[PDB]
C-alpha cells in the first residue's frame, strides 16, 4: 500500500460543514482538484483508497457514489455493513488501515485518501507516521458547523511546490481559493 493522505476544502474560520453539506456553493473547479488528487494513481493496475465516516458518505450526492474509480470505505460502529453503493465498512481508523494489508486489498490499494470528516481527521492527523495534507484554502469565511482540527505547524511542513498542484489564486463564483500541500513524518 502508498502513502497515506488527508484531503480536505477549509474556510478562513476553519469550516468545512453545514447542515450536511459544504458551507460554500459549489466550485466546480475545486470538485475537479478533488477528484483528480483522489482517484490519480502512479502504480499500474491499482487504484486509491478512500476512507470517510458515515455523514460524510451521505453527503455525498447519490449520482457520485461510490466515488468512481476509487474503493470507498466508510467508518461506523452503529452500521451492520457498508452503505448501499459503498465497498467496506470498517469500525475504526486502526481497522480500516489494517484492512488495507489483508489479500483482499493488499496488492489493489495505492494511496490512502482520508477525506473527512473532522474526527477521523484529527486521528489520523495525530497518527505517527509519514502523511501529507492537501489543504484548499477558502480565503473567505463562511458559517458552518463543522470544522477542520488544528494542524500543528511544529510538524506539518508547508511545500513550497507540489507536482500537478497550481500555486496561484483560483477563484471561482466570487471566491478566492488557494491549493497547499503539507507533510509530516514522525
Ligand atoms: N470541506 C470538506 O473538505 C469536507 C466537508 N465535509 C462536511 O462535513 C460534514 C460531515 O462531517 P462530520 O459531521 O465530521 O461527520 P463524519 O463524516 O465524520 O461522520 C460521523 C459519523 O461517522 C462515524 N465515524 C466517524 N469517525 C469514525 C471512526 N474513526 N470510527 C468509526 N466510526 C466513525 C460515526 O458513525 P456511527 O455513529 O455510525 O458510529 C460518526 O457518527 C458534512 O457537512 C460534510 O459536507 C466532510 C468532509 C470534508
Ligand atoms: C468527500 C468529502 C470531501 S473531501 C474534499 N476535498 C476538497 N478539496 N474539496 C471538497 O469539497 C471535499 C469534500 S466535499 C465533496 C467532494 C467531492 C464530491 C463529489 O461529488 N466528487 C465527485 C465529482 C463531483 C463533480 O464532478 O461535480 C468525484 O470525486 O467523483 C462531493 C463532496
Amino acid at each position: 500500500v502508498g502513502s497515506l493522505n488527508c484531503i480536505v476544502a477549509v474556510s478562513q474560520n476553519m469550516g468545512i460543514g453545514k447542515n450536511g453539506d459544504l458551507p460554500w456553493p459549489p466550485l466546480r473547479n475545486e470538485f475537479r482538484y478533488f477528484k483528480r488528487m483522489t482517484t490519480t494513481s502512479s502504480v499500474e493496475g491499482k487504484q486509491n483508497l478512500v476512507i470517510m465516516g458515515k455523514k460524510t458518505w451521505f453527503s455525498i450526492p447519490e449520482k457520485f457514489r461510490p466515488l468512481k474509480g476509487r474503493i470507498n470505505l466508510v467508518l461506523s460502529r452503529e452500521l451492520k455493513e457498508p452503505p448501499q453503493g459503498a465497498h467496506f465498512l470498517s469500525r475504526s481508523l486502526d481497522d480500516a488501515l489494517k484492512l488495507t494489508e489483508q489479500p483482499e486489498l493488499a496488492n489493489k490499494v495505492d494511496m490512502v485518501w482520508i477525506v473527512g470528516g473532522s474526527s477521523v481527521y484529527k486521528e489520523a492527523m495525530n497518527h505517527p507516521g509519514h502523511l501529507k495534507l492537501f489543504v484548499t484554502r477558502i480565503m473567505q469565511d463562511f458559517e458552518s458547523d463543522t470544522f477542520f482540527p488544528e494542524i500543528d505547524l511544529e510538524k506539518y511542513k508547508l511545500l513550497p511546490e507540489y507536482p500537478g498542484v497550481l500555486s496561484d489564486v483560483q477563484e471561482e463564483k466570487g471566491i478566492k481559493y488557494k491549493f497547499e500541500v503539507y507533510e509530516k513524518n514522525d
